[PDB]
C-alpha cells in the first residue's frame, strides 16, 4: 500500500485559484461556435455566447481565461475587433487553417465572458507584430478613466466606466512565433513596451513576460539576469505530446506504451518547473515574480479526417490523470507557480468541452477541473508520503495525492491511481486535526484506458459516488479504482 500522512494543522501555503486557469485562442472552433454563436443563433444563447457552455463553466468556476492567445495574440492587432460589430474587418488566421477571422469576438465580447463567467480576463498583447503605441493604447482604451482618444472610443463603443484587469502578457512565444527572437533581444523589447503599459485609476497591472518553452532554462536565466525587476510574473509553456512532433498518437485507440509515455511526459512538469523556479531563485529569493505556465496540457494528431491547422482531439480518463497530475504539481510548488492555463478551453487541444452544433459534452478533463476545484484558493497542507510505484520498470509514481484545507474548514484530499490495470491502496494518516472527521467521496475513472465521452454518449465517464474506504480514528483507508481522479471531502464530527 501507498502511506501517506496529512499534517491538518501545518499549512504549507495557499493554492492560487489562477492555478486553475483557462486559455482561449481564435483557432478553430474554440472561440466560433465553441463559445461565439452571435445572438441570432439558434442555438440558446446569452448575448452571443452560448448557455450551455457557459453554465458548466460557471459550475466548474473557471478563475481565469487567458486571450486572444498564443500564436494569433502576436498577430492580433486589437482595434480590428472593437467599433459596430458588423463594420469589423476580416482577417488571415495566419497560423490555424489560414481562414478569415471576422473579429465579431473582440476586445467588450472578451471583457463580457469574463464577467458572465465570473473570471480574471488575463489579455496576451501583440510584441512580435505590434508596435509599443498599440499596446499602450490597449491598455489605456480598457482601463483609463479620463477623457482621451482611446477612453472616448470605449464609451462610444458601449462601456462607460474603465475595466479592471490585472493580467497582462507582453508576447506570446517570441522565442518561436512570436518574433523568433533570442531571450536577449525579447528582454529588450519586453523592457521597453512594460515601460508604457500604466496604471490608469485604481487598476494595477501584473504584467508577465514571455518565458521559456519547456527545457529552454537559458531563457529563464536571460530574463530574470535582465528583466526581473521590470516583471511581476514569468511564463513557461509545456505541453505534453507522446509521440515526435510529426506523429504525436492518437487521442483515442492508443497502446498501453502510450498510456505510459502520456504519463511519464506530464509528470516531467515537475522537473521543469523545479528547474525554472531555481534559476528564478537566484535573481528573485524573496518569490516576487510569479511562474505563469500559461500553456500546458496534451496534444495530439487531430481526430481522423479533421483539419490539422483546428487541433481538434478528443479527451479520455488518460487525459484526466495527465490534468489531475499536473493540478497536484502545481499545488507543490504554490509558492512559486500561481497560475496556470491549460490549452484551449473548447475544441482545442486539452478541452474541457466539445460542441458540435447545438450538442455538446463534458469531458474527463471538465470532470477534473469540476472536482478540483474545491482546492481553489485553499490552504496546502503539509503530506508526506510513500508511494508504491507503477509502470514499465516503476518509471511512475501510482498515486498523486495533495490535501488542501478550504475556508470553510473542510479538508480536501485528491489522488490520482496512475496505473490503469490494478486498484491502489492508499492508507492516510490524518494528524493534528484537534476533533475527529467524517468522509465523503466521489470519484472519476473508466473501464477503458481511453474511456471518453461522444455526443451520442455525453455520460460515459463522469464522477460517481466513491464509497470504498473505510476512516477509523486518525486513519482512512482506501481502495482507489484503477486509472482514476478521485476527491475526498473530510468534515468535521
Ligand atoms: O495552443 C496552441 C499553440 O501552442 C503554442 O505554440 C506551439 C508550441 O508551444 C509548440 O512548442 C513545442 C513544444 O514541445 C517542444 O519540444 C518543442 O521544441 C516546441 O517547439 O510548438 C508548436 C506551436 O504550435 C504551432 O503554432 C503555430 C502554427 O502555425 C503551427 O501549426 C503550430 O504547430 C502557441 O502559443 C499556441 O497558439
Amino acid at each position: 500500500a501507498s502511506r501517506v500522512v496529512v499534517n491538518a494543522d501545518r499549512v504549507k501555503g495557499t493554492i492560487n485559484r489562477n492555478i486553475y486557469g483557462h486559455f482561449s485562442e481564435h483557432l478553430g472552433r474554440c472561440i466560433y461556435e465553441g463559445l461565439w454563436v452571435g445572438e441570432d443563433s439558434p442555438i440558446p444563447n446569452t448575448n452571443g455566447i452560448r448557455n450551455d457552455v457557459l453554465e458548466a463553466l460557471k459550475q466548474m468556476k473557471i478563475p481565469v481565461l487567458r486571450w486572444p492567445g498564443g500564436c494569433f495574440a502576436d498577430e492580433y492587432h486589437w482595434k480590428d475587433g472593437v467599433g459596430p460589430r458588423e463594420k469589423r474587418k476580416r482577417m488571415v488566421n495566419t497560423h490555424w487553417g489560414g481562414v478569415i477571422e471576422n473579429n465579431h469576438f473582440g476586445t467588450h465580447e472578451f471583457m463580457m465572458l469574463c464577467e458572465l463567467l465570473g473570471c480574471e480576463p488575463y489579455i496576451s498583447g501583440n510584441v512580435g507584430s505590434g508596435t509599443v503605441q498599440e499596446m499602450s493604447e490597449w491598455v489605456e482604451y480598457i482601463t483609463f478613466d479620463g477623457e482621451s482618444p482611446m477612453a472616448n472610443w470605449r464609451r462610444e463603443n458601449g462601456r462607460e466606466k474603465p475595466w479592471r484587469i490585472k493580467y497582462w502578457g507582453v508576447g506570446n512565444q517570441n522565442w518561436g512565433c512570436g518574433g523568433n527572437m533570442r531571450a536577449e533581444y525579447y528582454a529588450d523589447l519586453y523592457r521597453q513596451f512594460q515601460t508604457y503599459l500604466r496604471n490608469y485609476g485604481d487598476n494595477k497591472l501584473h504584467k508577465i513576460a514571455c518565458g521559456a518553452n519547456t527545457a529552454d532554462y537559458h531563457w529563464t536565466e536571460v530574463l530574470m539576469k535582465q528583466a526581473a525587476p521590470f516583471m511581476h510574473g514569468l511564463s513557461l509553456h509545456y505541453y505534453t505530446v507522446p509521440g515526435p512532433w510529426e506523429k504525436k498518437g492518437p487521442a483515442t485507440g492508443f497502446t498501453t506504451d502510450e498510456w505510459w509515455v502520456t504519463l511519464k511526459k506530464a509528470l516531467f512538469m515537475d522537473r521543469l518547473v523545479t528547474k525554472h523556479s531555481a534559476i528564478m531563485d537566484v535573481y528573485d529569493p524573496d518569490k516576487r515574480i510569479d511562474l505563469i505556465v500559461d500553456e500546458w496540457g496534451t496534444w495530439y494528431d487531430v481526430e481522423p479526417g479533421t483539419n490539422p491547422g483546428f487541433l481538434y482531439q478528443q479527451n479520455s480518463i488518460r487525459d484526466a490523470l495527465v490534468a489531475g497530475a499536473t493540478l497536484h504539481i502545481f499545488h507543490r510548488h504554490c509558492d512559486r507557480v500561481r497560475m496556470a492555463n491549460i490549452a484551449q478551453l473548447v475544441n482545442v487541444l486539452q478541452s474541457v468541452i466539445l460542441t458540435e452544433g447545438e450538442r455538446m459534452l463534458l469531458t474527463p478533463t471538465y470532470h477534473v477541473f469540476n472536482m478540483f476545484k474545491v482546492h481553489q484558493d485553499a490552504e496546502l497542507l503539509d503530506t508526506w508520503e510513500s508511494v508504491e510505484r507503477t509502470g514499465p520498470e516503476g518509471e511512475l509514481p501510482k498515486v498523486s495525492v495533495s490535501a488542501s484545507r478550504a475556508a470553510d474548514g473542510k479538508i480536501h484530499i485528491s489522488l490520482c491511481n496512475l496505473d490503469f490495470e490494478t486498484g491502489a491502496s492508499v492508507d492516510i494518516e490524518l494528524r493534528g486535526l484537534n476533533g475527529g472527521v467524517s468522509a465523503t467521496g466521489t470519484t472519476l475513472t473508466s473501464g477503458r484506458i481511453d474511456g471518453h465521452n461522444t455526443f451520442d454518449e455525453p455520460e460515459r465517464v463522469k464522477p460517481a459516488p466513491f464509497r470504498d474506504f473505510k476512516l477509523e480514528g486518525g486513519h482512512l483507508n482506501a481502495s482507489l479504482p484503477p486509472m482514476s481522479v478521485t476527491v475526498l471531502e473530510l468534515t468535521a464530527g
